[PDB]
């Protein structure tokens, strides 16, 4: 098992270096920083990450084709690669309608966007000219391939996944979620002559962790209740809940009703949408995760109630794998 | 004379970074990164220049709306404004069509594009919602209202700078360009109630700079090859050169001529489209740009035989305003 | 040699928007909407020209002194520039008896009147105050000078127009008429202190291109005859025809009879009176008005077969030059 | 009761548009744009705000028959018909004879001159051949009757707006003007075998609304002043005012002072010449003008301190209506 954590650009970025050089120093091997225009770039953020860190792998998780022309995002990778000396990483998702109404921008076929915008990172990445005639000039990659992981929450982005990508960050903290996915991505991968085991399938989990289990739960209510709310129906059927559970928690995250929200969340929700307790409680579950297909275990948001006392905390769950 | 200098992010952001601290301690105000997607991404480099620099101005110049979403652009100049205390400018102007089509982007309406983008980002850099919607939350600029500087070539855009932006950035080195130019300027200013006086003029001169005179005009040479080349008639009109003079560097550079190209570039050219020579040289010929409306004097590509070099002697010209 | 294009407002102003925005694609820096109280208003016209464009000139070509105030029609035109942020342009003329009479307005001394009309224009556009105490205040010109240009079919128009405006918009498409047309207007010119090439001798021919060359012609067949009907004996004599032929198609054209007015024109009238043929055939033709003073063509009805096509191949005769 | 809004185009065309348009959306059937020479374009400005407003009626209020032709006019309300589908109006007053001196036209029996006037546009509005030979070619309306309203300041207009017109435009804000002024109008009506009922009969009032009655009186107040300044005897014996009123505010406006004018308006005259005060505070006034005859209430200048609140604020008085 591997472990990667996630961090938000909506707090000073020397700070972000700082925990993540924390995250570096007890053992997690990937870092990933969230993409979107309204809070600090993403890539200003992982350069300076870059500079602060020796070997955590870095990159978006996760941006999209839509903000960005990919040959920008191919060069802002290669950039960073070069910044930390091959630890680039390249996590790539459709984005979401909210953001493209804001910014004026047409939602045109996520899957085959991404497909397309993939394709020409590669060539791009590669140092390659694309039959457009786009080429890199004043930046080159370090790694001979720097890894594309595809933000996957549907069948269609699963099964692309496992046909053009190197991972899978998969939005879900619970096994029978990718006891679900990781076949359809098998499927894909099966598809493209390549194999499961190619995939680094990531559990990009809402995650809370300290000594206080019910503190731990706590600070997670409101993510979780975010995730609820962003469900489909089949979904809530998976674990045994409410098909209209989403809908209920949208309508208080829409009103802006947040403390109900909070309140309404109960551990049947904890349960199916994060990982939340001990450091002890943590250990059988990502376990159990891990018996599914997940090679990858990423601590999301919040992390835990205090984030640098929680990245310590993960940092005994780590040596304990 | 407020003084401004050019970097192409095409060699290691951390020399970058040290060029950029030197002219800030030699008495540089601004400096402007070039933003192409085969280059180094713009915003990783200025990150570092932040981190690097203390007082000196710095931003994309120029970038352009249609590589990155002007939300992102907005969101990745907050992100310095806050990176480097409120030092962050924003230059953006209209692109280029090859490097468009080389991205699959139509080049659409481009002065009424980059209007469109500069109220956007108006919007969202003052920490307001657009109609749109879109907002900025977890980055926010530090300046009250961060300079936007439009390149503009043409009668519209150089109109548009007055109405719309906080200064013009030029590319032009010779006093006749900018006595036609500022005019334009002035009309657009005057027409949304603004005054000549409240917009930065920037000359973003072809600057090349050496104790050795013939060494200066040499490194210079191409630059000003490719200049007339993508100059429009009245320009050369202007100048008293051949109205063919573009479509010859044109068609030579195309063929890759560059020996040609070199060898066709006179003392005319030179005068025409570049600031090269001594530090005795270009003091009087800063002076003249100044007597044009020229309030910044940027020393672009490729600012000398030795940009480390040419970067102390531009402190002598500098410390002679 | 600059280009302009005339459109008659008698088809939807959503059409013809979008022609001229295809016209300033492919290089036309002019467009001329005719000014005729039976057709659609030229300014709300030439309003939503200005909207959906963005370097052309725009213009009434022509609008005269009578049918409405001086000070209405510089305040229109002062709109216009606002709207198209400093792009319009004034054709007026005297206008012509038929119309007057018809709207019951006597057609008084036209030179003094076309001459006081645009004195005052100029005050009123200048942003200044007559002498009568007229100014504007609620709109102003974003130009410092809106170019004015005049109708002039005859010797006094000619010379007015050498000695108060920026051009002269004369309806001829032959070398011979421009031969003995542009000595007037350097007449007056002179009279006034200033030189021919002071003024833009735009030629507001016939047009009509076509790959078909025989297509081509026919569909200005009908605007001949009309240009035929109307003009004076010496234009007759200057081309070697009939001194009755305007009388003939007068009567063809009198009499409904519009298919034999067709019918009646030749070679010989073609020749005299338009510019007709492929892309190839224009070069020539143009290049030999530009011979004769000619310093502006412009492409009038019916500028060929298919509008749009049409204008894309003037395109490529624009390339040309 | 039905509502119309007045707009003066001595700002931004654009934003006025984007009012129209917030007008339409809170119920405002009509929009009325005044027409001078020394302001922006009535018609360019119409044109603009039909493309952006899509049930509105408008049209300028009012143009007179003194500064264009009344087939010019005709063809520019018969262009705007087409531009907004049928919604086009047309307000026609006679003018001033301050403006006419300014723009040395000659003044002459105002009321056969408008009643002339509108004979030719209703002809030519409806598609049909004066006896002059005047008739619209290239465009058509689209109403089979484009409402024409005469702007009535007193009695002959009053009469001959109920003789030849579809409403009159009475700049009068209070009860006991059209209880003066209705008969009038009746008289005229019924002289044409028409009936009151027929004509609509708005009033053009001074209107100022805001939560803050003080606020709302105060950006009233130089308007009345105005208004005052140019009302004859029998307006200010009908509101128990001095007949030196008018001359002596006439005197005040007429040495620049308006800080003392504007000082001098009491609520005696805000009650005679103005609608302002709160929201609630509307409802009774506009009754009251209701059962006096008035069947369009136009918010005329300053509509409030704030246009985009108090139109919003008028939109709640609308909904009461
Ligand atoms: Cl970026
Ligand atoms: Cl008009």
């Amino acid at each position: 098992m591997k472990f990667g954590i996630e961090f938000v650009p909506n707090e000073p970025i020397e700070k972000i270096v700082k925990l993540v050089k924390l995250a570096e120093d007890v053992g997690f091997e990937y870092a990933w920083i969230t993409d979107h225009y309204n809070n600090k770039n993403v890539y200003e953020t992982l350069a300076l990450i870059a500079e602060g860190t020796e070997t955590i792998k870095l990159g978006p998780g996760v941006t999209n084709p839509y903000v960005r022309s990919p040959a920008i995002t191919a060069s802002a990778i290669a950039t960073l690669d070069e910044l930390s000396n091959g630890r680039a990483t390249l996590g790539i998702g459709p984005g979401d309608k909210a953001t493209f109404d804001a910014l004026g921008i047409e939602w045109v076929k996520p899957v085959s966007t991404i497909r397309d915008a993939i394709a020409m990172m590669r060539t791009l990445l590669a140092g390659e000219k694309t039959e457009s005639g786009a080429q890199l000039m004043g930046v080159k990659a370090v790694q001979e391939k720097i890894p594309i992981y595809m933000g996957a929450q549907g069948p269609m982005m699963l099964k692309t996944a496992g046909e053009i990508s190197d991972g899978a960050l998969i939005n879900a903290s619970n096994p029978k979620d990718f006891e679900a996915a990781v076949p359809l991505i098998k499927e894909g991968a099966e598809a493209a002559g390549k194999s499961i085991a190619d995939i680094d399938v990531a559990a990009y989990t809402c995650c809370s962790i300290d000594e206080d289990a019910a503190a731990a739960a706590n600070a997670a209510k409101i993510v979780v209740a975010f995730i609820a709310a962003g469900s489909p129906p089949p979904v809530f059927e998976r674990h045994g809940l409410p098909a209209d559970t989403g809908k209920k928690f949208g309508e208080l995250l829409g009103k802006g009703d947040f403390g109900g929200a909070i309140g309404a969340v109960d551990d049947a929700l904890m349960e199916a949408f994060s990982v939340v307790g001990t450091p002890d409680e943590f250990i059988p579950k990502i376990e159990a995760l891990g018996e599914m297909g997940v090679t990858q275990y990423v601590a999301g948001s919040p992390i835990g109630p205090d984030k640098e006392k929680s990245i310590k905390l993960l940092g005994e769950v780590i040596a304990s794998f």
